[PDB]
């Protein structure tokens, strides 16, 4: 049968019941024990109602707001006897202080994005850096220095921003045995930064292909999307944003830098979901990705630096996201960009709506001897409707990797804030392996030189193939 | 019934039955009186040859090469005992090897591309200038000085090269007729460049958007096109080009002009179908198209520029192609560049696979009184089917574009080499239109600049929305 992880003896509130609540509700009440009545849902959508009123389950139907959600939330958080767990998995609200009143109220906390109040995406004020998951990551560090340990909170812990940390973590230790490097595998964030630079792991890809084809075309004026629309196109029209590698020796001239905070990205002045680079998967082999910004492509730049007695950087890995949506998304994305607004309507494909196709994600790992090493997962669509419902393989990713993160957390309840590179990555993948399908290694001697130049002068940098100007498609 | 415009009393040598040439057949079948035997239709495809067989044409399975060209076509252009009319829609064969064969023996000619033999569209060692359709077009006008006049020989008379330059006459006619402006229309080149100067139209986007869907999702590895992807590819990796406006006050650092021709084109050190321009169609609204080249990007620019007595231009629009492929061949794209590589196969949409959709091809006259006009077709698939067989809505645009051209070749028999600029617009129209749909123009207050400056900074010129710095996607 299904292992029964833990008891939860409070109140499971879970804040958004789109695709990644309806996916993770499921596992939730599968793999934990708990009077059934205990969650309770809130959303402010009709469709999020039926859903939730068909699977027995509490539902409140409220948007969570700046102005309410202390009076809304409190209650239910707080209900008792034992300690409550908030699971957020909504868009429009603030991550951070929802985080800040689960933490105050003594439930444990998780979510997949660090998410802004409703009005901060868009907002015409808000200088570019402002607007960047950099920007938005330093809020949650600077929580966790103002108020450090106390309850766990586990911030960004989906599919990506999330496993893909674990999968980092699998990789080195992968690389590190088959490049012959010896030692003990690494316990500390400074022992696994040095193990990235002693493999000489120039930078790291979240190298992602998303095949899930539905069974009706695209319909003009529509964004399809196998996840959230509304999320992805917020992200997609933050800035391009990258951990920026000690390696590096080139960045565009829209490139810009932080004055503060940990020091590990860049962005680029320009949205990430029109922004090109060159990239592989083992299933795509060459692709194009987008650049689209990504809390982990910081926090694992960040977790993997290497600095001096003096504090500066002398290692640190480039790493970034390079995203092949379903083919559906790309004609979305040409199309919202194209026509300079969103569309009128968007849909999320939903498993019985789709005819085939895995969600291939995984780590590029480069620069090393081996030239370069994907390790990650190749969940179809086919395999996840025999293990989980309600949900597609993108779904399925994400809903496993908050099931895991949960897990840590009620493994490890007084941890304070913490992020996915925080957790013990063997713990979190030995939960979430039953829903990922293969998970592989795979070597490629592709580098972005391939097959360059071509027909015409490009700026390029051969005596190094992995370096950023090379990835960049300008 | 259909009108039969005239008798053709000599042989009638098709070279090329893929898309366009099964499409064209039943129009030449359908309007012209001669005797069956008189056709004949040349082309090294076994797919092809079955269908000729099918629809009981003579066919000739035989590539048409450099080496034997002269071998093959003159006996059958001159199998007489009436003049002969070369109909060439093929790929890998010189267009001006064979327009100019055709002339020497006295035989009618017409083509849709001014293509080369095999060899010269991919070599690396030609410069870009020298793949351009600039330097190709430089050709056949040396040609026509050299050898003036003589046998008429239509270059470039497809939908585009071709139908749009009467589309252009038509709506420049229509906009000074909406401005109120009566009196006698243009009756010289100079006078249509005067005519385009006077209005103010600062340039002309070939505006065009094809929304047919395919009844199978796009599968991987395999490129779809509604029309030649041999073509298709080929042009879209030649250099970006565009007819380049008097008006025009910045170009990109790897724009390149021509030191010597006509003087009326640019070119980008970049391929044109990975290059996009922001444009509008009127059922698209606002689109991203591709900069693919074009010989109307050129032809048309040269055709409209006025010189002052020194013989300097001191007026030419800005010409360019703007194409928004069937939602397929938009992902076929994606998939070439981002590979780097072409596609393993290749398929074009057959009537039978599209489920729906329309060919919206028009010009886009844009910086007069009225900011942009759109002029051109809406031809959907359902309207198609109803009057033509063996073809897709880009197929009839284009096999009813060769039609008229020949009408027009047939009532103007030694015109010499002649570019659609060059024909009677009204009565090529008046031939092509019943293959259209709706013949309509429309007036939009969109512009590039619509929505701009938004979430980043960009380098706009404010002052003068559809500057070239302000359309092209950067
Ligand atoms: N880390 C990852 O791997 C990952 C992957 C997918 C999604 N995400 C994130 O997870 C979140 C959920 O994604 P999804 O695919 O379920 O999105 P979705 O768009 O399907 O659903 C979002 C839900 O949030 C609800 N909502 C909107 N405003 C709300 C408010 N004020 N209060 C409460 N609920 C509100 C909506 O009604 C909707 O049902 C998004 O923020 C998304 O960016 C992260
Ligand atoms: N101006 C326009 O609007 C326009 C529009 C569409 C196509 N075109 C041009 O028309 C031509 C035909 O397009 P299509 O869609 O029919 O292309 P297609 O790829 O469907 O067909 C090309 C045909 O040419 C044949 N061919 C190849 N080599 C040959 C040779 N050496 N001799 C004779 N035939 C040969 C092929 O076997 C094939 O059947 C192309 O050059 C294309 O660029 C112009
Ligand atoms: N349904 C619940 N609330 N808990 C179920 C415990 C796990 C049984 N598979
Ligand atoms: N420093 C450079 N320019 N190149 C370094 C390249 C290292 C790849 N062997
Ligand atoms: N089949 C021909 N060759 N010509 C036919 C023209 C008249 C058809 N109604």
């Amino acid at each position: 049968d299904w292992p029964v992880y833990h008891r939860i003896d409070g109140p499971i509130v879970m804040i958004g019941f789109g695709s990644i609540g309806r996916g993770t509700l499921p596992l939730i009440e599968r793999h934990f024990a708990f009077d059934r009545s205990k969650l309770v849902v809130i959303d402010p959508s009709d469709e999020a109602r039926k859903l939730a009123e068909a699977r027995g389950v509490r539902f409140i139907q409220q948007a969570v707001t700046r102005d309410n959600y202390r009076e809304l939330l409190v209650p239910l958080l707080t209900a008792g006897p034992g300690q409550g767990f908030c699971v957020n998995l909504s868009v429009d609200t603030s991550s951070l202080d929802i985080m800040e009143l689960a933490r105050e109220n003594g439930a444990l906390y998780i979510d997949t994005v660090v998410e802004p109040w409703l009005g901060f995406y868009f907002d015409p004020d808000l200088k570019p850096e402002a607007r960047s998951n950099y920007a938005l990551r330093e809020t949650v560090l600077a929580a966790r220095r103002n108020k450090p340990g106390g309850t766990t909170a586990v911030s960004c812990c989906g599919a990506n921003p999330g496993m893909v940390s674990w999968f980092v973590k699998q990789a080195l230790v992968n690389l590190a045995a088959d490049l012959g490097v010896t030692g003990e595998e690494p316990t500390t964030r400074e022992e696994w930064a040095r193990l990235a630079m002693d493999l000489g792991v120039k930078g790291i890809h979240i190298a992602e292909r998303d095949t899930q084809r539905a069974s009706f075309p695209k319909p003009f004026d529509v964004f399809v999307n196998t996840w959230s629309v509304e999320g992805f196109v917020s992200e997609g029209l933050q800035p391009a944003e990258l951990g920026w590698g000690t390696f590096e020796r080139w960045m565009p001239d829209n490139a810009r830098g932080h004055d503060s905070g940990c020091g590990a990205g860049i962005y680029l002045l320009q949205p990430g979901a029109n922004t090109r680079v060159r990239s592989w998967t083992p299933t795509a082999m060459a692709q194009y990705g987008f650049l689209v910004t990504h809390n982990e492509s910081i926090s694992i730049a960040d977790f993997l630096t290497v600095r001096d007695a003096a504090g500066q950087a002398v290692y640190r890995p480039t790493c970034h996201y390079a995203y092949h949506p379903c083919n559906d998304a790309v004609l979305s994305l040409h199309e919202m960009f194209g026509s300079g607004k969103r569309q009128s309507d968007w849909r999320i494909l939903d498993e019985t709506e789709i005819v085939d196709g895995i969600d291939e994600l995984g780590v590029l790992l480069y620069g090393h001897g081996k030239n370069a090493y994907w390790y990650g997962s190749q969940l179809s669509i086919e395999e996840t409707r025999r293990i989980a419902p309600d949900q597609n393989a993108t779904g399925l990713q994400v809903s496993s990797a908050v099931l895991a993160g949960m897990v840590w957390a009620l493994e490890n309840p007084n941890a304070g804030i913490v992020e996915a590179d925080d957790l013990d990555f063997r713990r979190c993948l030995e939960v979430q392996t039953p829903y990922l399908g293969p998970v592989v290694g795979v070597y490629t001697d592709w580098t972005p030189l391939a097959g360059r130049p071509g027909l015409f002068p490009e700026d390029i940098d051969t005596s190094d193939p992995w370096q950023f100007r090379n990835v960049l498609v300008r």
